[PDB]
Parts: C-alpha cells; sequence; structure tokens
C-alpha cells in the first residue's frame, strides 16, 4: 500500500486482442544535419 | 518462402473484438466543381 513498484510487467501471451498483441517497434532517428556524412543510401556514383 | 501471395484473407467471424469487427464502409466522393449539376439535394424550388 502506497509503496508501489515503478515498473510493472508487460506480460505477453499468444492469445490477446490486436491492441494487446506484442508489437515489435524499432525507431530510426536520422540527424539530417550536414556534418561529414557516414550512412548514405545507395544511388550509384556517376562520374564528374 | 520469399514467394508470397499479394492478397490475404479478411476472415470474419461473429466473435471478434470491436477493432476486428466487420465494419461496412462506403465513401461518397463529391466533386463540388461547377459543371452542370445532376445530384442536387432536396430544398424545394420557390418561384422567381
Amino acid at each position: 500500500p502506497n509503496c508501489y513498484f515503478p515498473l510493472q510487467s508487460y506480460g505477453f501471451r499468444p492469445t490477446y486482442g490486436v491492441g494487446h498483441q506484442p508489437y515489435r517497434v524499432v525507431v530510426l532517428s536520422f540527424e539530417l544535419l550536414h556534418a561529414p556524412a557516414t550512412v548514405c543510401g545507395p544511388k550509384k556514383s556517376t562520374n564528374l
């Protein structure tokens, strides 16, 4: 009582509703600044 | 494997959750241009 654990279980079972299903979320946080780039997508280099 | 059918079943049963219930959706796409009109609502024609 009135002394509660901060974190509770995210318990998952194969049979819930869609809103209760175990969604796997990953978030990609681009920077899009202008510092020397490292992760460039494909695109193929043409000549000069 | 890696050869997947584009379209999967929308299987419906009388017992799902509301988010999984068979919602019947119809959309009505008005044009609201100005070409000679055809679908005019009621409104009753008064005289001139």
